[PDB]
RNA sequence: GUAGCGGGCGUGGAUCCCUGGAUGUCCGAAUGGGGGAACCCGGCCGGCGGGAACGCCGGUCACCGCGCUUGCGCGGGGGGAACCUGGGGAACUGAAACAUCUCAGUACCCAGAGGAGAGGAAAGAGAAAUCGACUCCCUGAGUAGCGGCGAGCGAAAGGGGACCAGCCUAAACCGUCCGGCUUGUCCGGGCGGGGUCGGGGGCCCUCGGCCGAAUCCCCAGCCUAGCCGAAGCUGUUGGGAAGCAGCGCCAGAGAGGGUGAAAGCCCCGUAGGCGAAAGGUGGGGGGAUAGGUGAGGGUACCCGAGUACCCCGUGGUUCGUGGAGCCAUGGGGGAAUCUGGGCGGACCACCGCCUAAGGCUAAGUACUCCGGGUGACCGAUAGCGCACCAGUACCGUGAGGGAAAGG
RNA sequence: GAGGCCCGAACCGGUGGGGGAUGCAAACCCCUCGGAUGAGCUGGGGCUAGGAGUGAAAAGCUAACCGAGCCCGGAGAUAGC
RNA sequence: CGCGAGGGCGGCUGGAGGUAAGGGAAGUGCGAAUGCCGGCAUGAGUAACGAUAAAGAGGGUGAGAAUCCCUCUCGCCGUAAGCCCAAGGGUUCCUACGCAAUGGUCGUCAGCGUAGGGUUAGGCGGGACCUAAGGUGAAGCCGAAAGGCGUAGCCGAAGGGCAGCCGGUUAAUAUUCCGGCCCUUCCCGCAGGUGCGAUGGGGGGACGCUCUAGGCUAGGGGGACCGGAGCCAUGGACGAGCCCGGCCAGAAGCGCAGGGUGGGAGGUAGGCAAAUCCGCCUCCCAACAAGCUCUGCGUGGUGGGGAAGCCCGCAACCCCCCGAAGCCAGGGAGCCAAGAAAAGCCUCUAAGCACAACCUGCGGGAACCCGUACCGCAAACCGACACAGGUGGGCGGGUGCAAGAGCACUCAGGCGCGCGGGAGAACCCUCGCCAAGGAACUCUGCAAGUUGGCCCCGUAACUUCGGGAGAAGGGGUGCUCCCUGGGGUGAUGAGCCCCGGGGAGCCGCAGUGAACAGGCUCUGGCGACUGUUUACCAAAAACACAGCUCUCUGCGAACUCGUAAGAGGA
C-alpha cells in the first residue's frame, strides 16, 4: 500500500509539453491524494520533488446506460531543478 | 452475459459445483466529533518519508441496562413478506333520515416477541353420585341470550378429534456474612438450607422403601456437491426422420425435455441403488447429570396487602342499566391466615366447588420473504406493475405515481 | 435642509383601452396609468400546516381550480340516479 | 347440409400442431357504456413556422447550400441585445471526424452523433477560525407509546476575522502555470531581551437613519505640447492640417491628506476580593495640540505594456480641466423609531513554571482538504418547447438637452431574432393625413387628439393657515458679432472650466426646429390623508390608519398556543 498512489503516466499534448521543466502529472489515487504524494514519487523515481498540484475528472458514455471512468484525481508533480528525468524522451 | 482483438491456463488434473477460512474502501443501528448518507475534522499509543512542523499507516475512543471500589465483564440499539401480543384507535357505510346501536376493537399508529407469538396447571367450570392446565379443528348453535327487543350481534357447558407436561418460588424455621442503631442477645439488607398446598408446610417425639429431565452429551437419520443406471438395425419419401414399411429388443425404466418433423431402446433423464473429508440439523432409539422418593401423634408458628372486601367512575363477556353476578380497575374506605378467603347470575340461608393478591412451561396452532412439487391456471391488451437491463423510463418539490417493449 | 412632501428613471405595481383567445404566454404584448426615504423594494439563512397556519380581511394565500391542500390507506364508501 | 346460430366441400396461404363419438367444466359469444388500450382516418396540403432590428452581392468548401466559411456593403442594440460575479445547470468547453434523428425550412452547420483532449492556488472562495436567527442536544422537566420542551456543549453565513498586485502564456485554465516586485502562518537553530503563563477578569471588536466638510483616486474631456507610418481625393486646403497613440504595477524611505488617543502620582465597600488590569473617587501639570500609533494617496530602485500605418509585420509615454455614490472612515452635524453576537486582537493576574515559557532579530526549513471547463437577463437556470414571460450583485464610454442611470445618435463589444420568394384584392392588426363642421358619437368624449422642457411675468374663491399653485392666462427660446460683472485651479496675469448681464444683426412656415415632454376649469357624492386588497374578471365609497370610547387585567396579570412541561404576553 506504497505505490498504489502513482497509477499511470498522462498523455496529452499538454502532458509532455510539461517536460521542458516541471515535470508531468501521472493519475493519482482519487482520495489519499494528498498533495503529499511527493514523498510517494520521489521514492519511485528516486529525485527531488519541489512542489504538487492536483486535480479530478471523468465524464460520461452513451448507449444502454452511461457515467465514465471515476473522477480520477491527477496532477504533476515539478521535480528539483535540472534531474527532470526518466520517462522524458520516452513517447516523445 | 462472446463479438473483437491482446495475451494466457489446463489429465504435472484447470475451469466449474459443495464446505470452511481469508481479504473485505466508504455510508447505513453507525457507535471519536461533525454532517446537507456515502464527505469533513480530531484525542491517546505505535510505525513509516530526510521528518520538527506536513502527510499518510495500524489500534483504539457512542450512549443505555444489568452484576465486582472505580476499572471493569456480560447485554442492548437496526432490519424482516405475512403471521403474533400489547398500548392507542376512526369514518364512510347499515339502521332505506339519525343521535343509542352498526361498521368494529376493523383501518391505521406505536411498542414488543420469534420461528412462531399467545395461552397454560384451577380462588376454574356448572348441576352432572360430575369434569379436571392450555391451545387448535368438528359439533353444540344461529341454540342460549343481547338489542331505539330496530337494524343487527351472538356465546358457554357438554360430545367428538389433534396434541399431551408438568413445574419453581414468597412466608414459618436454622445457619452465615455485612451496615446501622437508643451498645438491647434487636432491627432489616444479601446469600445457603428448608418449603410449595385442597389442604399443605414449620417446629417437636414415633415407624424409612426410587422414578426422571423441557438441560448436557454420543451415534443413527436427514440437509448442504455428486455417481451408477436396461434395450435398434435396415430400407424409404423428405430440406431435415424420431414418420412410413420390415424384422427386433429393454422394462422395478412406456414421467418429461431435447435432437432439422410424431423416438421406451439417439442425448439428458426416468424406475431402482449407491455417496461426504467438511458444516449444519438431529431423543426418532439409546447413555449421563439436575431434581424428585414414606406413614401417625401434639402446639394451635407460615401460607403472597394498600390486596381481598364495600362504595363511586368504567372496560371485557351474548349482557346496550337490566333482577346484573363474575373477570378486569382510576378514586375513596380498608381486613383476615384455615373458627381463614373467593365462586355456583341481586340478597339471605342451606348444599357443593376452588384456594386470589409471585414466576416458568414443550406440543398440537398461524403465516409464506425463502426451496421443491403439482394444476378440467394465464399464455404477452393475459399472467405479477415488470417473460425484455422495471419499481426502470417518464411524472411529481415531496410523500408518491408509474409505462411500453417477447418469437 | 425637515417630510408615510412633489415631478420623474431604476425598482415595485397593475388604472383605462386595443391586441392576444388551438396564445409568445395555463394571465402575455403595446400604449396609458399608481408608488418611488417608506406602513419601501430586494438577496441569502431561518420559523408557522390542513378545521391547522398566515391573513392592512377577499373566505384571500398555503407548489398553475382551496367555504377546508396534496399523497396513500378504510375503498370495490354509498348512489331509491 | 341446417328454419337459424352454425356445420361440411373445394381452391390459394400457412408450416406444427390438432383433437371424434359420448360426456364433464367454465374468466364462454360485444355495436353502442362521452367505455379502456392500440392503429389509422376527417378537417388539410388548410392554420401555423414564436416578436416588423433588414437585408444584398462576390468568392470558398461541397453529392447537394437563400440557410456553412470568408470578404465588401446595409441595418439593430450600446444604464444593452456589451463586459464581470452569484445561483442553478452538469461537459453544454476545445479539437477531428460526421448528418439518420434533434433544429418548426435547409443544412456541408450546431449547444446534435462518435472519439480525444481540457479545469493546476499557503495569499481567490470555502474547511483544520468566530458567532446570528434557528437547529441539535449530555443534564433537567413533561408526555399512553411515538414523542414535546431544554442548560451546557455543538451546528449554523452572503455577517466578523485572515496574507497578491502587474504582465505573459494555451485550441481549451489562470490572482492557480511563468516573470517581476510584495506578503502569511506553523517548525528548528542562533543572538539579544522580559515574570512567563487561560476556555477565567477587563478593554476592544461595536454598528441606526438623513444631511454633510477637506483632501484624494477611479473615471472622463482637452492640448497650440511628444512620437508617429503615412493621406491631399471631388472645387479649395502643402495647413500651428488630417490621422493614430500619448499609460500600468511597484517595497523600505520620503513627502500630503486623514482616523485613533490626554500624561501623572496615590488611594479603593466592585468586576462572584486572585490582578500592579478595568471601574470608581483625590490633586501637580496638559488642554480649540504635540507626541505617539494606524490607514489612504502621491513618489518611489525597478519591471511591464506600448496604434494607426502598405509589403506582409514600425517603438513615445508630458501639461492643464472636470471629477465621484469609491477612499482616508471608527470624519462631522441633526433627528427619534434609539440602532447583533462571538472569535481573532491587547492587557491582568490563577493554578503551575521559571534548565520552562514568552518578545524582537536573522538564517534553514514546513505549508494539507474542497471549488476552479462552459452557460449565466438566457437556446445551457425556472417556465413540457431553441416558449415575445420570470431571475440577485458589480462595470456600464462619447456628444447634445437645465439635470440625470432620461431621450437621440454612436465607441468597445455584440447582434439582423433557424423558412423563404412574389404579388400589391376584400378584411384584420399597427401607423400617418384629411375639406367644412366640431361631441352632433356614445351608457360615457371610451379612444384619439390638443398641452407638453427650462427662464420671466402673472395668478381667485376657500383654507386646518402648510396649502389650494404647474391655479388660471401669457411672453421668451435658434445663429452671428460687440462690451461687461463675479466664481473654482493656477499664481494674484495666461490658458482651463463655472454661473450671469447688457446692445446690435442674420435666416426660415416653424429655434425645447428631431426624441424624452401636463390639456384646463366650475360644481356634487364617498372616503380625511400616504397606504392595503380579491396571484388568474372586482383596487373601491371595502381593509388599514393616527384618534375617541367601553371593557378585562395587581403580575405566577388578563389573553393565546400546548394533554403536559412550557412558551408568547414581557
Amino acid at each position: 500500500t506504497a505505490y498504489d498512489v502513482i497509477l499511470a503516466p498522462v498523455l496529452s499534448e499538454k502532458a509532455y509539453a510539461g517536460f521542458a521543466e516541471g515535470k508531468y502529472t501521472f493519475w493519482v489515487h482519487p482520495k489519499a491524494t494528498k498533495t503529499e504524494i511527493k514523498n510517494a514519487v520521489e521514492t519511485a523515481f528516486k529525485v527531488k520533488v519541489v512542489k504538487v498540484n492536483t486535480l479530478h475528472v471523468r465524464g460520461k458514455k452513451k448507449r444502454l446506460g452511461r457515467y465514465l471512468g471515476k473522477r480520477p484525481d491527477r496532477k504533476k508533480a515539478i521535480v528539483q531543478v535540472a534531474p527532470g528525468q526518466k520517462i522524458e524522451a520516452l513517447e516523445g
